[PDB]
């Protein structure tokens, strides 16, 4: 079919058919005359799989031997989505499992979309931890996922009358495939108890056991035979537990509950029991196993020469006293030998920097839940407070603010001070977020420690987010410059010299074409709903919060609605606009938002004279599986976050990946994007950082916009009014309240750039060959966003080991 | 080795290896470097399992073609111990994997020990069904057996200071390679809700759904390549349950909850809301289950043609009312209609006499939880007693007692009586228990129909308890009368011809020894005990309960050692008598019990004038597995139940099977035991049933006993006054105060009897030759007492099908 998919050569695709039907017939125990397509694809999926296994034992077993230094990323999320197509692209059997699938009269296409989405994580952070593993294992280093089986991951979205509902996402009702239990490896974790003083030190005594259960999935590299571990935990009651009889039994529900759902909340701290113990538990296992594999190679001092471990956010924080634990309390280290191992083991990633964002634990909860970690926590705050004290001597009030512990009405452990104090190493995910880092919010800490304070730009995978999912673009660039580019994102700067080449701007422009055809079909199919594909695809796909702006997006679509009723017989370019994204179940801003843009699509969509030149839809359920179909179809991708809100961002990289150009404000990695493609190729608009500074300086006057902006102060009366909301009239009162009293982000500051911006969105759309050109440029630009590079820099620049592209034996 | 392990040819045994190694890479994902024994266990379990998927998946083909009539066992229990043994034996494999796993350089015998007992019953009743399943694949019948499958089976025994400890039996922790999630045919059942009048009938609407998903084990018959299904019940919640957000998915676990843990309870009835869902949950799948495949070959009339449903005792009664409100309620027949029908497919099997057996539900509990099948169940009241009037027209008695609904304080359903008029047959298990059947308990129900009584007597199959347990004696067995006997038991009889050949008696006694000198070997291993092989194996083991009297046992073995304290320089033949037994988690005399067996054996075994001469041995952890060790090593078997509370008994026909001789009671199968073997070759001892109830009439005093019987006060006194507890001087005051005045079995009233006759045992072992040839004279007229005879007497008389002994192709 096309190149960059593999070879189907004769014997491949006979002995693929021939285990396809063995797994049909032995491992699902199905005969042809009953089977479904849903046992068609656990049959492939099985026969896929084997391929795996050989190269994922030779990859563990080469590590066994030459030892080499070994990378633990803890995170509590792995947004995974579907492994089948990965898998098969990674190791070159695209074509040949294309080909035996049709020569058994099956679409192999048609099998994809059976299989659910890993959904193990809410949005960005999740998803980086999975570019990440691919990349890890594609640069040939020795290292290992760890985190949390979630029995039911981020919930399925509904909308039932413009509303969210919540459905648990039972992902593994019909079986994994792809994980292989090891009981045999189950370890032991503990919770409450109380501390003893001996001769002999510290005791932890009295405590509740869970036990932790791993699975093991594999993470093929790109075409290097190189198969890494994601190892996630699995709770367990023990055996005697409890042990009238039943009760017993039925009540070791309440210790197998700690890994049963993910916390569905992105960028917001709930200070929830169970989430302290999901945090604790991942961390407890995981080291455990850590220092077990570093003991079969008494010697602490080789332990950071043995081990990194990367902390992903402060959610695994508790690594840092937990180690301190072990090495204190079990191996009999002194304090100040294990703490010089810790730091130098341990690196920390920061993602935010909304204060409500960061992880501030209550003593009490910690007394309670850890009492020997408070211990160590406070023991750790009083010699770093002892430094600080000889630093700046007198500086009274830096030591209350440098504090791992905070005063107030409760005590609270502040858990990115315990990170920064215990780890060799602090980065930020963009340049813009890392700066902000070091002048605002940790500046005594990079005052004290400036050493510690890198930037490691956020990347995503071009396996996943361009091969995978865009075909034809892959393909017709791979015509001209080869395949090199897919595991050397680089090499995409070559396309500048095709940017006059009337036959690439031909094909570029028709594989959009072809993606968008694709995706209006896909919405009719599934969803009923009817899109003119010669329309602009303008495209704001993120999880819904209010620093995210989607308002500000739904206040330009108003706008344009508005403009076309005053000027019907007016030609305007027309647009399908299309917003998607859940919502935290408890966050009810953020579910009216989902609401307002429903009540939007239901006027402007049924509006006869609006026609086909606008239409509103909410994309339901965006989830990974939705990203690979919806980014590809785009021509406008929306990043409009407030200056200094968006850490980083990923998904303005896989739009810039897949040939959409980009509306945004100078945020997170925004500024870098339009630094590589050239400020002219880019959409920016806004207030920067300083300008927001400037404002909050002065005071944000929300009236002062309502009063100045015509066209605005319309549309607020319109909703206050009850044009989007006829049979309820004051149902958008707290969205009103919110946006002209007390708002954040400040969406009136930006309106009326935006809609200026959005005017030469348009113009520019009227021009194909000009709008084109400037896709290529972005393309050919986009070589910076690659996750291998982001992972280099951490390998060289954190972790101290050397990336490898060379194959390993098949 | 052995013949009837079949044979180890060549191809077979390469095969099988190639196959051993696929699995070990494959399948489990381990090189052989760091597999364990129990990643050997697995592989060949996987190589195992792939020679019956052929055979499954061929044998439910060809019921499909054919459409037999389909039989349907509905149980709570079915406790099937291990099944990779058994599956080698019935599919002529056991020599090849040998031979296979010798090559490798693996012991087989090794491996099988690290297989779980699946162990989802609680004795004599769960195992009957177990051993049913296997004798109906083994005569061809398309039969299924439906039940549910428990995360916990019956509880795992520890002895702490002699007392009874329940474990949590985790079966499943390292995965069931037999069974096979089918959550494709995942059904809904209903809980709660209302019953809505209309025109068009009654409607059970706002109810709670359950979703039951099956999960299917291959049942293989004895080398007849036909392999039946075991279908076993999950519980589920729905997506949409309880849809803060966190705490609704947490709250799934109460649906799930229904299939969590096996009731731990043999022969006593607790009315607990949980177990009367699990009972009304393996109904309901069940029987949708049954109609669709009814319909998949709109006329009811065929039904009873194509499907007969057999309730194992009243735990699945539900299905009576069940089938009725399908047809009336959902298919729109009448009532009469649906009726005939429901009777002519639905037979009952009682397995008790004893009234705290009973099951009798109250009302409210059914009201609440059930409220249509309430209805149904007063209207089949109803319509039976308009029956009863009519033949016996004024007996206003009659009518109460034979009544569905008991009165009381609290309003009940007696199950039983419900049983008796919904089915069309009902059986007891052994002769004399169907005749108090129709003589005390159901007199009435006999008067009205006596055409619906029968009996069937139990038994066991002979491919576990003999070939399995015994292969020694199944090959010495099979050197002179041939292999045919494995599936014909009656064939044994042409052993009587050998009963003074001495080189078969020789062969008997040497095989019994061997069996001796294995068990002692395992007991000083797995708990470090030491046994005199030697001395007469005396073997009481089953389930704790008072009417088993245990305590009659006991009181023998204090006798022993009080005779062996009063003449300690004269001669009596060594015995280590041995007694295991689970008691219900509950049940505090039971547990005193345990207790008091484990205190005799701290005094006994430590007095050094006892000697080797008498030894006491609590057996830890009766189960499935361990009944296949030390059934095959005893001498004597103990069947000493008061008569008439014994229904049948089946490990007193394991023990005859296997060369034990038997000191018992006339109760149960022991009656026709004794009959088959003659009187003369048995040890009967006591009170007949006659006997009992002449006794009862007059009033039951045990200080009658006390005061005439010197060596039996000798025992009470020693009991009272803490000789067997110096610690604790009065902890066996309950056990004293019940034998003098509260005992409803009668443990004084058979002493004086039970003691002669084991003398008599005692004189006779003395004589090896002698006990040898009344041994044979037992194995030989044990054919009667196969499952396969019980099976097709049930075939014929009850479901109205023919067995086969015809092979299907390999
Ligand atoms: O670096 C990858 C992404 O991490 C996101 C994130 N930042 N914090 C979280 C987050 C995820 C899950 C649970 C949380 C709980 C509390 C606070 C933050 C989170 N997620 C940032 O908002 C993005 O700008 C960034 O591109
Ligand atoms: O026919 C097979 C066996 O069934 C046993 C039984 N009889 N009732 C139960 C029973 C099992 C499980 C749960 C129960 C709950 C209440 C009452 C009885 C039971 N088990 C009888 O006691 C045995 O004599 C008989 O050999
Ligand atoms: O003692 C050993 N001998 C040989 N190989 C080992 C040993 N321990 C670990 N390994 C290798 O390391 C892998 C197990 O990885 P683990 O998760 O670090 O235990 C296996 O696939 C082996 O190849
Ligand atoms: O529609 C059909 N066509 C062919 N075979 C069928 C069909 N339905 C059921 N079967 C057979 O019956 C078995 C399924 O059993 P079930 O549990 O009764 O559904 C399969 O193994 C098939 O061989
Ligand atoms: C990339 C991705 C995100 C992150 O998108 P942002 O626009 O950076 O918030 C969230 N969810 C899914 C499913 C993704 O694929
Ligand atoms: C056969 C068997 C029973 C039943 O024994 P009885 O003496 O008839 O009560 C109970 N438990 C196990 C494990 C068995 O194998």
């Amino acid at each position: 079919q096309i190149s960059v998919r593999g070879l189907a050569g004769v014997e491949n695709v006979t002995e693929l058919k021939k285990n396809f039907n063995r797994h049909l017939h032995f491992t699902l125990v199905k005969d042809r005359n009953v089977a479904t397509p849903r046992d068609y694809y656990f049959a492939l999926a099985h026969t896929v799989r084997d391929h795996l296994v050989g190269r994922w034992i030779r990859t563990q077993q080469h590590y066994y031997e030459k030892d080499p230094k070994r990378i633990y990323y803890l995170s509590l999320e792995f947004y995974m989505g579907r492994t089948l197509q990965n898998t098969m692209v990674n190791l070159a059997l695209e074509n040949a499992c294309d080909e035996a699938t049709y020569q058994l009269g099956l679409d192999m296409e048609e099998l994809e979309e059976i299989e659910e989405d890993a959904g193990l994580g809410n949005g960005g952070l999740g998803r980086l931890a999975a570019c990440f593993l691919d990349s890890m294992a594609t640069l040939g280093l020795a290292a290992y996922g760890y985190g949390i089986r979630y029995e039911f991951g981020i919930f399925n979205q509904k909308i039932c009358g413009g509303w969210q509902m919540e459905e648990a996402d039972d992902w593994l009702r019909y079986g994994n495939p792809w994980e292989k239990a090891r009981p045999e490896f189950t370890l032991p974790v503990h919770f409450y108890g109380r501390v003893e003083h001996t001769s002999q030190g510290a005791k932890w005594v009295d405590t509740q056991v869970v036990l932790a259960m791993p699975y093991d999935t594999p993470v093929p590299g790109y075409r290097n035979n190189v198969v890494n571990t994601m190892r996630l935990w699995s709770a367990k009651a023990p055996n005697d537990f409890n042990l009238g009889y039943i009760q017993a039994v039925l009540d070791r529900n309440l210790a197998e509950n700690i890994s049963r759902v993910l916390y569905p909340n992105d960028n917001f701290f709930e200070g929830k029991e169970l989430r302290l113990k999901q945090e604790y538990f991942v961390v407890a296992a995981t080291l455990q196993d850590i220092i077990r594999r570093f003991k079969s190679s008494t010697n602490f001092d080789a332990f950071p020469d043995k081990v990194a471990i990367q902390l992903n956010d402060t959610h695994p924080s508790l690594a840092i006293p937990e180690l301190m634990r072990v090495l204190v309390d079990l191996e009999r280290l002194d304090w100040d030998k294990a703490w010089e191992v810790t730091v130098k083991t341990c690196a920390y990633t920061n993602h935010t920097v909304l204060p409500e964002a960061l992880e501030r634990w209550p003593v009490h909860l910690l007394e309670t839940l850890l009492p020997r970690h408070l211990q160590i926590i406070y023991e750790i705050n009083q010699r770093f407070l002892n430094r600080v004290a000889a630093a700046f001597p007198g500086d009274v009030d830096r030591l209350r603010r440098m504090s791992l512990v905070e005063e107030g009405a409760v005590k609270r452990i502040n858990m990115a001070h315990l990170c920064i104090a215990g780890s060799h190493a602090v980065n930020g995910v963009a340049r813009i977020h890392s700066e902000i880092l070091k002048k605002t919010i940790f500046k005594d800490f990079y005052e004290l420690e400036p050493h510690k304070f890198q930037n490691k730009t956020n990347g995503i995978t071009p396996r996943r987010w361009l091969v995978l999912c865009n075909p034809g673009l892959a393909e017709i660039i791979a015509e001209r410059i080869g395949e090199e580019y897919i595991s050397d994102l680089d090499q995409l700067r070559k396309l500048l010299s095709y940017v006059d080449d009337e036959a690439f701007i031909r094909d570029v422009a028709k594989v959009k074409q072809e993606n968008k055809l694709k995706f209006a079909a896909y919405l009719e199919r599934e969803y009923k709903v009817h899109i003119n594909p010669n329309s602009l695809f303008d495209v704001q796909v993120k999880r819904i919060h209010e620093y995210k702006r989607q308002l500000l997006n739904c206040l330009h679509v108003i706008t344009l609605y508005n403009r076309i009723k005053k000027e019907p017989n007016k030609f305007v370019v027309p647009r399908t606009v299309m917003i998607g994204g859940k919502a935290a179940p408890g966050y009810h801003m953020a579910k009216m938002i989902i609401k307002l843009i429903t009540a939007i699509g239901d006027v402007v969509n049924h509006d006869p004279v609006v026609g086909d030149r606008l239409r509103v839809i909410f994309l339901e359920n965006y989830r990974v599986s939705l990203a690979e179909k919806v980014i590809p179809a785009a021509d406008l991708s929306e990043q409009i976050s407030t200056a200094g809100t968006e850490a980083s961002g990923t998904g303005n990289m896989k739009f810039m990946l897949n040939g959409a150009l980009t509306i945004g404000t100078m945020d997170g990695a925004n500024v870098e994007m339009a630094e590589e493609a050239g400020e002219e190729n880019f959409f920016i608009f806004g207030m920067r950082v300083e300008d927001v500074d400037r404002l909050d300086q002065r005071g944000y006057n929300a009236q002062e916009y309502y009063d100045r902006i015509p066209e605005l102060r319309q549309i607020i009366e319109q909703l206050s009014s009850g044009f989007f909301s006829p049979k309820q009239p004051d149902l958008f009162k707290d969205i009103v309240n919110m946006l002209m009293h007390h708002d954040r982000f400040k969406v009136f500051a930006d309106y009326e750039e935006y809609v200026k911006c959005q005017e030469r969105v348009s113009a520019l759309y009227k021009n194909p060959r000009e709008w084109t050109r400037m896709v290529i440029r972005n393309i050919a630009t986009s070589g910076k966003f690659s996750s291998d590079r982001t992972i280099a820099q951490y390998a060289r620049e954190i972790w101290g080991v050397e990336p490898s592209r060379q194959r390993l034996p098949a």
